C-alpha cells in the first residue's frame, strides 16, 4: 500500500538443489521400505506432478533424473521420519 516491507526467510530457502548422491541415497532408504509403506512414496510424487495424479501407483516409475529437487526433499522426509524420528519422551 502506501508502505510495504520484506525480509521473510521463506522465499530464500524454498527448496535447495539435490545432488546425484542425494537422489541415490534416497533410493537406498526407499529400497528399505516394506511393501505396504513403499506404495505411499509414489503418492508424494503425485503431490508434485498433476500429470501423474490420475495414474496407478504401480504404473509410476520414480525418475530422480526428471523430478524436481523439492519433490525429493519431501520423499527424503518420509523415509528419514519412517526409519528414524526425533523425540525424547519421559
Amino acid at each position: 500500500g502506501s508502505s510495504g516491507s520484506s525480509g521473510e526467510s521463506e522465499e530464500e530457502d524454498k527448496c535447495k538443489p539435490m545432488s546425484y548422491e542425494e537422489k541415490r541415497q534416497l533410493s537406498l532408504d526407499i529400497n528399505k521400505l516394506p511393501g505396504e509403506k513403499l506404495g505411499r512414496v509414489v503418492h508424494i510424487i503425485q503431490s508434485r506432478e498433476p500429470s501423474l495424479k490420475n495414474s496407478n501407483p504401480d504404473e509410476i516409475e520414480i525418475d530422480f533424473e526428471t523430478l524436481k529437487p523439492s519433490t525429493l526433499r519431501e520423499l527424503e522426509r518420509y523415509v528419514t521420519s519412517c526409519l528414524r524420528k526425533k523425540r525424547k519422551p519421559q
